[PDB]
């Protein structure tokens, strides 16, 4: 019962480091490049620095302080040796198999459990650690999704605002660091905005993060939606939640409430703070959501809350977190 | 009856170019640097390119295609020769005399009318062209304020949402390009966030833009507030308006309504569009507010509207616009 | 005898606009995206602004102020209808057919002349307008290359330093804006440096620009090489030329010499200036090389010269310039 | 015999952290802001992260894990209580007292030794650890300078190229991250280039780093000069050294030579590497100079060498390093 990663990219590599630093052992790693490039990308990372440990590689492996790890370049899921490596849980992070209909291929090649690191489709269950994980059935579920980084920042907040003040309606905006899914200079893209130079523009882009948060929380079904603004930053994001509660409240109420959750039930997932912070202050923070108290606004029953989150490292800690759970309640 | 500029900086220089390209003649220009540096900053601009025309200078002047303009380096308002230059209307844009209590000094030195390009204090009237300009009394008013770039983007929108759907409550967020008021690297500032590296961070900062918009529109008094997020872009900004109307509406209603205003009463100030645009698409757009139709969201009576605006050039067109009005109804 | 473009990207689109604004008519445009995306990329450009004119499109065309232009999505050269469109000269700018061995396919499908906008291989002649264009034989040549933007900035300089002071040896460095060939965040690349986040790093990368300049100028064969440093800027570049002359000279000599060429023989290609400029000052400058006089250094016979150049617009003016020549001396 | 810092800015704060993590105790810290802002800038740093330890403050002090440190806001050197605090060695890093003629004021107020963290004037001795530190006379010297970050990167290299191949002439170029000395948007500056938007432009600026390196190494007197190019990066820089040796050599010779020095005599100051690195890979590297082997070029006796260096952290390690030496051989 070992882990495997398909899509050793931005998310893959972060999840790997976390799993490493936790003890979990990754048996195989598949991507589309030669193990040389994989070793160099793991070793030197532009956002989180050098890999804590020794990195080596040959035609068929990668070595992490000696321990070998199979590294393949198979672009067809069904053709990945998850079998002859004993890989049970797979972290599908290529961003191209976001639907069980296709990601099932990992099972019909060995794997016993598959975690899609992105908003999936036709999966067994989309889970947001801290919102609906206890709702995982090892018998029934086998193809999971860890939702999206935005969903993971919204959910812990919408949950607390529900079991305290109740939520009628909510619109949200997220100012998000760019990702490899955008373009460096104007170039073809299916989204005519993500096609524009990413480090030059503030780019408006759709996000199902909100509606998706309406599934892990049926409470907000059809009554929660949002927008996204890609901005010139390599990592780090903030969610702008504007929700109409079910009773007039004050910004100070809202906070002590989210603060409560932070230091109690949602501990480790949600965090609360009143410090004068900026983006670079939350980069590499494990949490899913970090509430900026001082920004909390409240005009009667119409509240506005802000939640910082590192769309890369934080999300990756949840993905690795999910692999632990799946392994603890394996099949 | 000629114009004068105090604070030949980012805003000053843009207002100058506009006034030039319109025919208006600036008699004197005061700042804190030698006329050499002034000539070089006007000539070569990093955002709007080279100055359309010939730029020269000597110990006492600047020359724009020959025509001389007095250029002084007097840091004390009362000591600026607005008198011996016949300067009637002054554009106070140093960002340091934002209150008539101090900006009055321009009058007790010559000037007959003073326009503060920023949220003023103790001024005669803060005006937002297209919202409450017809309310200018040349007899009573003499020290005006053109509000702020954010106010000028919000007002034209809040106005339309009032005379159509009525507004109960509204919270707004603005993702704003950085300004010379922030820091390049971490450095001392009265705001512990604007103190952080501006091209590196997404920086949360307070904005009275909303409450200020509650003055040009008493309708929203005490029921409109917002936040600001400084992001790594040199110019261009977007306002995120989340307002609770007085009746359930649809995003398509909201648009055709703002669109109406755009092509009618608020023409020239407000613009509406459905094109797939990004930040660099609105840089140097004269308008005060440009509605991004496609981003318009509506869950019943809770709406979310986005308005692009070039906090520099657009605002500067309003400032120059205000100088025309003041000159047309001079004293 | 009409023009055609294959690879309607960064360079393609700029060459198109130039050809348009010059009168030249492009008959067909091939790329890998739907004509919708092509129309949107031409219309709104993040660096050079909106396209001067009306842009429309349908399943089979693009319309520029009415005039229709065939727009296909054929990824196989031999399969492009250069025939049934009467396209004589083709601008191969996809960056994937940089060798006549493959780019010849444009001929065996219609075209009578092919211009490769990049360092080619197996081409008939690599030309650098102003250095060796008069050496074009319409009878023999049919597959040309316009070299590279770096080559086009170096050549006009190395030429002048040869026919004046003679050149023994020269090493050069270019600080170049990033290009679509690099990555937004760490990601797989054949060059383990261009694989790193482009807007975050200063990235060292090999450049054959120098050795290539040794072909258009056999004088420097085996005695000229250089390096390239990709830096966080979307467009604009500077070449750092360090050459050991054949006689001790002074910085003032070097300048008046390059200045001479600028205002004389190399006019229109090379420019000379002593103004205090920065990058944003040369963006969209047609020239191939713009000498920054004030930076000129000289310790005896070891000189250092700097040349600004807009790797996009300037190069594109040379590409369009080359299409004129090819058309003037067509086949 | 305790240390003191005047100018708790970018350099000051880094030197403080290093001195802290080394055990050295700073007695007093003077700047121009309230101890609140000082505590917040030390605590949260945009480039090097959170301060390793607890940070507190009151009207008269700062607390580092309890231990109190006097924090004043005296803009006049002679008026700093270096006396009633027993501060012997002062780190003058305000960037405004770069000449003993003025920095002497620290002595006539208490201090027994003053280190100017920048190219000084009228100082007793400018030292570059690893080049000419053993040449420090505690009896004669009392006002030192640690040179500049560029000087500290060049010197260790020029030294090795002298005691191996000899150096006839050398021109150098440095691509340097911006600093608080530049501007965020176009704004008045004595240097008409550093006046332009720093995160938007590649900015050419003079540097005495080379001539300065000609003092710590009289060998290159009048035969070494260079240029500087400020680029859009918050920290990290690379030096481009083009030197004409006294004998034809090969790039492989040059390297093994610099490599030798790196692992031997210049260990800890100079480093050598052949790894495929980019800027973000050297941020926070203690070294003064890190040679990028792979970039080494050599055409006979004309060589080109590149040296990475973190103009902030590395230089700060040298400054702290110098305070140790001064304390070990105190007065
Ligand atoms: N970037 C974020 O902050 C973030 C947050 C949450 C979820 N996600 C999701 O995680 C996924 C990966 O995101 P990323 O940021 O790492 O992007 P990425 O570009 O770094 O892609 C990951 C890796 O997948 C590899 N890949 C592509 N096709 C493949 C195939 N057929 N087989 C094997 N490997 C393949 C790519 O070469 C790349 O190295 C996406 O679906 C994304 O939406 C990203
Ligand atoms: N930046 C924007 O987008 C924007 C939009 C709306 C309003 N404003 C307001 O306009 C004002 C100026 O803004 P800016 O962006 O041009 O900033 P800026 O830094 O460019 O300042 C303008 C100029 O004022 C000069 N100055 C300072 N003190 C002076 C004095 N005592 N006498 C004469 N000149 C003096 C400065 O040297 C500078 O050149 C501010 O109050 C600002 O809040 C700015
Ligand atoms: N960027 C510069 O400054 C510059 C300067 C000089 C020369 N060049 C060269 O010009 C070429 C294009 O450069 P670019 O900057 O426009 O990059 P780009 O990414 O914008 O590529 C140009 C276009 O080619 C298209 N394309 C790719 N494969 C294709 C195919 N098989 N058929 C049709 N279209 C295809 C791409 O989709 C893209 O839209 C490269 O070879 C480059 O090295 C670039
Ligand atoms: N930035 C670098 O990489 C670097 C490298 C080597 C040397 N240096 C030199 O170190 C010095 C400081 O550089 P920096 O990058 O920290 O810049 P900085 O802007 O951060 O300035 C340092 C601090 O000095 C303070 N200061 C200014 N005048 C003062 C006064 N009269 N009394 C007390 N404090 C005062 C400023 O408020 C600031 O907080 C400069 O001379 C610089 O040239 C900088």
């Amino acid at each position: 019962m070992k882990v495997g990663i398909n899509g050793f990219g931005r998310i893959g590599r972060q999840v790997f480091r976390i799993l490493h630093e936790r003890g979990v052992e990754v048996a195989l790693i598949n991507d589309l490049t030669d193990n040389k490039t994989l070793a160099h990308l793991l070793k030197y990372d532009s956002t989180y620095g050098r890999f804590p440990g020794a990195v080596g590689y040959d035609e068929e492996n990668l070595y992490v302080d000696g321990k070998a790890i199979r590294a393949t370049a198979i672009k067809d899921p069904r053709e990945i040796p998850w079998k002859q490596a004993g890989v049970g849980v797979v972290v599908e992070s290529t961003g191209v198999f976001t639907d069980g209909e296709k990601a099932r291929a990992h099972l019909e090649a060995g794997a016993k459990k598959v975690i899609i690191t992105a908003p999936a489709k036709n999966e067994d269950i989309t889970v947001v650690l801290g919102v609906n994980h206890e709702q995982y059935d090892p018998a029934k579920h086998h193809i999971l999704s860890n939702a999206s980084c935005t969903t993971n920042s919204l959910a812990p907040v919408m949950k607390v605002l529900e079991k305290a003040f109740g939520v009628e309606k909510a619109l949200m905006t997220t100012v998000h660091s760019y990702t490899n899914d955008q373009r460096l200079l104007d170039l073809p893209h299916k989204d005519l905005r993500r096609a524009r130079a990413a480090a030059l523009n503030i780019i408006p882009t759709t996000t199902g993060a909100a509606k998706a948060t309406a599934l892990v929380l049926p409470s907000l079904k059809g009554r929660f939606d949002g927008m996204a603004l890609r901005v010139p930053t390599p990592t780090g994001s903030i969610s702008d939640i504007t929700a109409l509660l079910k009773r007039e409240v004050t910004a100070e109420e809202v906070n002590a409430a989210l603060k409560a959750a932070a230091e109690g039930p949602l501990k480790g997932i949600l965090a609360y703070t009143e410090d004068e912070i900026v983006l670079r202050d939350i980069v590499m923070d494990p949490h899913s959501s970090i509430v900026d108290g001082k920004l909390t606004k409240a005009i009667g029953n119409l509240v506005k809350v802000f939640a910082w989150y590192d769309n890369e490292w934080g999300y990756a800690n949840r993905v690795a977190d999910l692999v632990e759970l799946v392994l603890k309640k394996g099949v």
